[PDB]
């Protein structure tokens, strides 16, 4: 693959964004290596809460929620998808596939090492953290979903079918225009051109432009198989599995009611609706951040594993 | 569906099989209720070592193997699946799916509620066991697969496939006859009666007839799906599992590859081969009772698991 890495200069001076740079190097079948990035903030000797952000954002979305977090003594960690963030981004759309957006997060998961995980997903920071659960579920202590999905191809989701059509019609993505259009609070000049950052031209936004048309909505597309199978190990997954989708994302709201049916965790916890809009992390970063503090606290009394 | 029952006659008198027997009621999604039969041998504050057979057999092809582990100290479990041994036995071939075999043995086994289970599968008993480990895998402490498999209708399977042939253009199956074929040792005349004793005639074998075109060795064929969901749990399968295929059965050979690639818990066993046929179990019971010994002895020591 060809592959491009944002200049560092596109980093500096961001709205509320001091956090440290880690990088790790995972190395793709086609003999490729990719630097994905990373955040890491709090003691290393506390279970981390994983943040992971979807399509077209990147770790930024966290910003807050990281900062509350941390605050309240926890270790956080939030890494930016290969197409996005300080990640590499390679150059042609059809180097993306979801495949490949789970090979990579794999690798960067083992080769962490984290484990004792509480993770919290979002957008496609779910279809591929979902994956991560279902490949390594011993190494996920708690997982909180919001407004994602883990499609198999099944039935009508024209929410999300209006915003792919728009998505593929368009000839330029505007990142911080979509950001604040997926947001009910109305994002600063400063937060725009941080989301904006990753991406100095369209050259750059290749992964941020072919991730719509990679979700799995109809049963001949890529991946279908794969997530039927995960769904397999899910429906054995007994830790707490919340749900905290806001009010008002017509795109995902229709995600939420297979994880109730299908998960085995999701019966003993409480489920939220949280308000805001599909970046509901911009509209309420305060809720999420108790809502995992109280959940981090929670597990001694929940249902919890051992020896992994 | 219609079912038949086997007269309790039919089970009196039979070499080396005295076990008494005990029934659980399963309701089908059709409404209909059906009687499953197993023996259950031992003490119930040990943990059940769950023996299941498959085609055209019943829980008679373990009697040695319980005999010898009983004498060892174990609780023995051996259930008859539905169209075999003491089991009902729907009338129609078309009554009989992979599905419903899977549906009926989850509830046989949830409502006896049986944990810390220690498996023994062949043929049938584990295309079938397998996905009961895949959908309960916290049911199971260990699982040994012997001369069976999970197809997802892959690849070619010559040596089932010339059975299946045989098993569809045969007008009549003779059970006792087949046992025979399929185990090194010459069966008496005794133990070929009591495989024939399930079967008073030809209307009681729909179930014996049509299990082979249930195979999944077509991509076409039912249940490729669910067992493909099947192996992504598996591939989390991290406690014992143990291969111990026998050394003279053409038809399943080729199934032992795919645990040892893609299950973790068969990492940090001994795997074995066993001298025998396909019905492994006339050939080399003692055997098998030792192996099966020796692993529930070795289970603190090996990975295991709490809170379930
Ligand atoms: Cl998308
Ligand atoms: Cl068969
Ligand atoms: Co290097
Ligand atoms: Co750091
Ligand atoms: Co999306
Ligand atoms: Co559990
Ligand atoms: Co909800
Ligand atoms: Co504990
Ligand atoms: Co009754
Ligand atoms: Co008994
Ligand atoms: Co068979
Ligand atoms: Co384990
Ligand atoms: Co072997
Ligand atoms: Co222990
Ligand atoms: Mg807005
Ligand atoms: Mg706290
Ligand atoms: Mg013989
Ligand atoms: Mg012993």
């Amino acid at each position: 693959m060809d592959v491009l890495r944002t200049p560092d200069e596109r980093f500096e001076g961001l709205a509320d964004w001091s956090f440290a740079p880690h990088y790790t190097e995972v190395t793709d079948a086609d003999g490729t290596a990719l630097r994905i990035h990373h955040v890491d903030e709090g003691p290393k000797d506390q279970r981390p809460i994983l943040l992971m952000h979807g399509e077209p954002s990147w770790a930024y979305l966290y910003r807050k929620v990281i900062a509350e977090l941390v605050a309240k003594g926890h270790r956080v960690v939030a890494p930016d998808l290969v197409g996005f963030g300080r990640s590499d981004k390679p150059a042609k759309r059809t180097d993306y596939t979801y495949e490949r957006h789970v090979a990579w997060m794999s690798a960067w998961l083992e080769q962490n090492d984290l484990k004792d995980i509480v993770l919290f997903c979002q957008d496609w920071g779910g279809l591929i953290g979902l994956r991560l659960v279902a490949a390594f579920p011993e190494r996920f202590s708690a997982v909180v979903v919001s407004n994602t999905g883990l499609p198999i191809g099944v039935g009508k989701s024209e929410g999300f079918e209006a915003w792919l059509n728009f998505s593929q019609n368009t000839p330029e993505l505007p990142v911080g225009f979509i950001l604040n259009g997926g947001t009910a609070r109305d994002l600063s000049d400063a937060e725009r051109s941080a989301y904006d950052a990753p991406f100095p031209d369209e050259s750059y936004k290749e992964g941020a432009r072919i991730f719509p048309a990679l979700v799995p909505i109809t049963p001949e597309h890529a991946s279908v198989e794969e997530n039927k199978a995960a769904w397999a190990v899910l429906e054995t997954f007994d830790k707490p599995f919340v749900t905290a989708f806001s009010d008002a994302d017509p795109i995902t709201r229709g995600g939420e009611a297979m994880f109730l049916a299908r998960v085995p965790g999701t019966k003993n916890v409480a489920h939220t609706t949280l308000k805001g809009g599909h970046f509901v992390q911009e509209d309420s970063p305060v809720e999420i951040a108790a809502l995992l503090d109280g959940l981090v606290a929670g597990l001694p009394q929940a249902h919890h594993h051992h020896h992994h």
